[PDB]
């Protein structure tokens, strides 16, 4: 279509689709009640993510909010991946260390609070407020990194595995304020067909490859 | 009022609205934990559904889509409820079987899928696209009763009121996409009071039916 | 800003953002598991009123609904606090006394179906029928106190705290319809900038004092 950005959408809705087809035979035989939660949550990833990346692809995923005088494409559908899977990714990790529920509410509620505070920042129509709005889902991020750097006698293939997926973790999420932030959602200092190009290679990496690293410990296994 | 409709949906807040009382009253005096959590869920559906019901007969779960050249009656309001009410008729199967915790996320994950699929299909602006969304809608729900069906030394009163429970989920659930598809969300083949009137007549059977054959069986007592 | 509220509702944002950093910093060192489920709550809900109450300071939150051959201003951001707020509440109080699965469930479930419909009367177009979603969601509120007062060995820490908690949620919540229905929700008899006043001085005391009951307490404690 008329979109630079299109081909980054159909390139991660297809990379979105092959990794969940690929988790989900990887998937069948599994009868480890603490594998299914691995799997469940791996697979259901991508395949949210998918959903969301077709929507994008297709147009309705999209829409126009004004501001600096201009009529500025906001691709609110990630909002809605994110809102799903950012969650589900940390719960691996918290079943992983055997997290505390307090923990994981905490991680949760925190998620949850900065997917939306990015979400209304994004359609926000003050300029200058979408940064306060983005200050503060940036707090809410470095709390989550925060605890799962030093909130957490776990067997070596779950602490090896851990450490792992979450030097990963801290690594790839911490870029995607920096991308919002240079993108046509903040500072418009880089064009919206490149920023959806970083948001692809960060979203599979942070979904495809986190799932492989993840499903291929035995610390998923009881 | 002016829509032919409005008779299915009158009578369907009603059906929704004494079959939460009902169940609203017979759960009074139970404290089986176990039974509990069936009267709880029994009662929570058609009480979620009356509301749903309500807001499409008052007019306010509706709303107009554009597509074929035609402006549609779309009762958005149908997806509100089920996101809420089909994984909690999932979570009375699961519970049934005493089902693992990764196979509950599992199919909770596939049913938003499955419903948030089938609400962007429905407010889809471009027909073809509209049978996209349909298509994996229907990808979730195969994988749904699939694992009904094949993921599912419990209590011959357990596996006897999950089978016909079972039964009677894969039969309706089934039906949905085909309403919807001959209906006015997708092909208009049937018209909109002929639609809704389907519609009617399954979530009934599948709210108050299913929890009268439920709340029948002591299989939900400990 | 041109709006006579505006002053509670900075005040707000200040007072909610302040007691978010209380809770935040004693919260900190808390390693007993029990404890750290109400810490992360009594966390938790200030820190997402702060975010509703900033959209609202920043007009983000804010909606004109007409009825009344009128265009009223609507907060609609009070309803996205309270979908999560009030659940997280009530979640408190039940693990307080060791609620049953089943019965959290049907607190939850009635509490998300009291906010929804709050939340579809607020919007409503036809005067009349505000104050039907208004009864519906009174209907579900007073299930609620039901409960809370009737559906609940216990330790007598567990007992104490539960009374003052329960006393404070019965009086607080109840306020709650009342204003929507004197407010400018409902039957404008008290204009918007004491409604926004009221629901302030409610909000806060809900949460904020609410938590510093319970983290007061040594019932939270394993
Ligand atoms: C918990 C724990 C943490 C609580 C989070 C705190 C912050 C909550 C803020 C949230 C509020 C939502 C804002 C947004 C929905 C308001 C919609 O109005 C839009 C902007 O005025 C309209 O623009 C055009 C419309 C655009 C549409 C975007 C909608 C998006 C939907 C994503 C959620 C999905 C819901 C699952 C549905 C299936
Ligand atoms: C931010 C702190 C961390 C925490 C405080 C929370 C939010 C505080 C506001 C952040 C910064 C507001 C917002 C000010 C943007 C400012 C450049 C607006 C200038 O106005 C120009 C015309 O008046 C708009 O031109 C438009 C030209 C654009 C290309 C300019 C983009 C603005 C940039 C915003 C920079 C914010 C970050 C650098 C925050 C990193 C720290
Ligand atoms: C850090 C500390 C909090 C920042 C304090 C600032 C106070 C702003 O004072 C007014 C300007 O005189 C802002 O309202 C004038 C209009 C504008 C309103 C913005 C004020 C609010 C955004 C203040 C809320 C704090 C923000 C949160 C930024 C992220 C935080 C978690 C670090
Ligand atoms: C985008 C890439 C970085 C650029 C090119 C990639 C090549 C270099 C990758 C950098 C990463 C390396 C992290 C390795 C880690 C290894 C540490 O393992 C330790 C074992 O105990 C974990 O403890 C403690 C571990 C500590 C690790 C902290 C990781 C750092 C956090 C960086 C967050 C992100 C970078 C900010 C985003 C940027 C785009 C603004
Ligand atoms: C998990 C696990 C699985 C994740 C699901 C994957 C697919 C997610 C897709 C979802 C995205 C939501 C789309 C929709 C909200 C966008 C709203 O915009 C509409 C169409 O442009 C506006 O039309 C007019 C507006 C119409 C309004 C319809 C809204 C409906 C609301 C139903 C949800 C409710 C939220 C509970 C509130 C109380
Ligand atoms: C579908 C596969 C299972 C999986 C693939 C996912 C979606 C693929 C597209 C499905 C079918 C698109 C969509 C094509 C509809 C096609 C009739 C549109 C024709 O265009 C006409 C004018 O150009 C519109 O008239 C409008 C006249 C209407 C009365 C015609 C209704 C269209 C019907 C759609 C049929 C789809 C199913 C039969 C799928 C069952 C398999
Ligand atoms: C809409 C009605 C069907 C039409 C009129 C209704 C009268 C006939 C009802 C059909 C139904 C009968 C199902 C009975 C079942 C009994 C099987 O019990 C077995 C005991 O082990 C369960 O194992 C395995 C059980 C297997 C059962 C599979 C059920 C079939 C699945 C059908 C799904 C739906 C039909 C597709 C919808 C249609 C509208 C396009
Ligand atoms: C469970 C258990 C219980 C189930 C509850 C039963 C009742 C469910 C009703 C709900 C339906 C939602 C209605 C509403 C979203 C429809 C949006 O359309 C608005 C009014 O036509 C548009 O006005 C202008 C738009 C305004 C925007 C208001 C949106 C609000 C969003 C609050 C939810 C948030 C979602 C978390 C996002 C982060
Ligand atoms: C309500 C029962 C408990 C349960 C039934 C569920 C809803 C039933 C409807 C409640 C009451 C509808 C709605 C009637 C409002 C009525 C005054 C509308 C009058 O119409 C006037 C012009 O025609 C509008 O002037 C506008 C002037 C405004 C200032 C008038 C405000 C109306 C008030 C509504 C009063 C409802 C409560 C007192 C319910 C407490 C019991
Ligand atoms: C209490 C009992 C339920 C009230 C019954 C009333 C029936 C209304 O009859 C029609 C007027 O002849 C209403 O439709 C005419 C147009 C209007 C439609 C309103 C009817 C619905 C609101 C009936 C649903 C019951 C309401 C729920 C009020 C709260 C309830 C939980 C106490
Ligand atoms: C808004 C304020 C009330 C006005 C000024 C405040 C000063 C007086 C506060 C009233 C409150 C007092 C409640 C004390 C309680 C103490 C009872 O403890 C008992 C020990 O077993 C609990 O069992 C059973 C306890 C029973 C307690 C029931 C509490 C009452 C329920 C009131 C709900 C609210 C009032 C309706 C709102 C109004 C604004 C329309
Ligand atoms: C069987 C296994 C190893 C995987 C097959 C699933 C296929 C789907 C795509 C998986 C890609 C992700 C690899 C890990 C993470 C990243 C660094 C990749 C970033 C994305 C951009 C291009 C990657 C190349 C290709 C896989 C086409
Ligand atoms: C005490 C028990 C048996 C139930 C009383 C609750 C009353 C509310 C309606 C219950 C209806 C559902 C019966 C099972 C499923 C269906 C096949 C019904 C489809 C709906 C259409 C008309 C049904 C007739 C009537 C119940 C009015
Ligand atoms: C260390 C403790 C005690 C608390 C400090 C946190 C500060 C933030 C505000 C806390 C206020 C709530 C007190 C309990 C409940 C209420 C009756 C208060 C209603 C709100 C209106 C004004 C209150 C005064 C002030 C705290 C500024
Ligand atoms: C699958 C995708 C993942 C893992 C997404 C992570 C996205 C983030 C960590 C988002 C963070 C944001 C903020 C910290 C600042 C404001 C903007 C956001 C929403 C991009
Ligand atoms: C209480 C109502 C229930 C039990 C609803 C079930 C609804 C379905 C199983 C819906 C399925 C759909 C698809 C499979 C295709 C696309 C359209 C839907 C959303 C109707
Ligand atoms: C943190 C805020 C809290 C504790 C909010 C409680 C709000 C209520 C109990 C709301 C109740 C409502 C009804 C009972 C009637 C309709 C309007 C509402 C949504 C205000």
């Amino acid at each position: 279509t008329g979109r630079p950005e299109w081909i980054w959408l159909a390139l991660g809705t297809a990379l979105m689709g092959l990794g969940t087809l690929y988790f989900l035979v990887k998937g069948m035989g599994v009868s480890d009640p603490d594998a299914k939660k691995f799997y469940a949550i791996t697979t259901l990833v991508p395949a949210i993510a998918f959903t969301m990346y077709l929507s994008m692809l297709l147009g309705y995923g999209l829409t126009m909010v004004p501001f600096g005088g201009e009529q500025n494409p906001i691709y609110w559908a990630r909002y809605a991946d994110w809102l799903f899977t950012t969650p589900l990714l940390l719960l691996a990790l918290a079943l992983l260390v055997d997290a505390d529920q307090g923990t994981i509410l905490a991680l949760v509620g925190a998620d949850g609070i900065m997917i939306g505070t990015g979400l209304v920042g994004a359609l926000t129509k003050v300029y200058s407020y979408r940064f306060v709005w983005w200050a503060i889902s940036t707090a809410a991020m470095l709390y989550i990194l925060y605890v799962l750097f030093f909130g957490f006698s776990m067997r070596p293939e779950v602490a090896s595995t851990f450490k792992v997926l979450r030097n990963v973790t801290v690594v790839l999420w911490s870029a995607y304020p920096v991308v919002w932030l240079i993108g046509s959602e903040g500072a418009g200092i880089v064009p919206l067909n490149i920023e959806t190009l970083l948001f692809m290679v960060l979203d599979v990496s942070a979904k495809v490859g986190f799932g492989l690293i993840l499903l291929r410990s035995r610390a998923i296994f009881g």
